[PDB]
DNA sequence: TTGTTTTTTTCTGGAGACTAGGGAGTAATCCCCTTGGCGGTTAAAACGCGGGGGACA
């Protein structure tokens, strides 16, 4: 049959939010820390530690703004996150102006 | 029958070349290593379709 909209989100969050295993496949992220890198500058080497604690640093900040960014939402009488959200919450945070 | 002497035998400066080996230099080969190709394995990001829900007024 077919689940009804919106409960296989749920099973997602029940299922994501009891595990803890990294949920961005290594690869791109590495290139893309590389990339960010290079402009800094050139012919650099990474160590798979320090990568691996720039992909923790990041998820753990990217769903601590989520949950911030669902609280905003949720204010707005809303249940989808929009960037307006993001953009309030970053702002009241601080680090965006 | 013994010992002194005779005699025999053993011992007692310069030049013009050549080759051959050792240290340093170059480059090459075999083994290993890095990288790319062939062969297999498929979950999923994007795209489509259809329907439920709420954003906005």
């Amino acid at each position: 049959h077919r689940y009804r909209p919106g409960t296989v989100a749920l099973r997602e969050i029940r299922r994501y939010q009891k595990s803890t295993e990294l949920l961005i496949r290594k690869l791109p992220f590495q290139r893309l820390v590389r990339e960010i890198a290079q402009d800094f500058k050139t012919d650099l080497r990474f160590q798979s530690s320090a990568v691996m604690a720039l992909q923790e640093a990041s998820e753990a900040y990217l769903v601590a703004l989520f949950e911030d960014t669902n609280l905003c939402a949720i204010h707005a009488k809303r249940v989808t996150i929009m960037p307006k959200d993001i953009q309030l919450a970053r702002r009241i945070r601080g680090e965006r102006a």
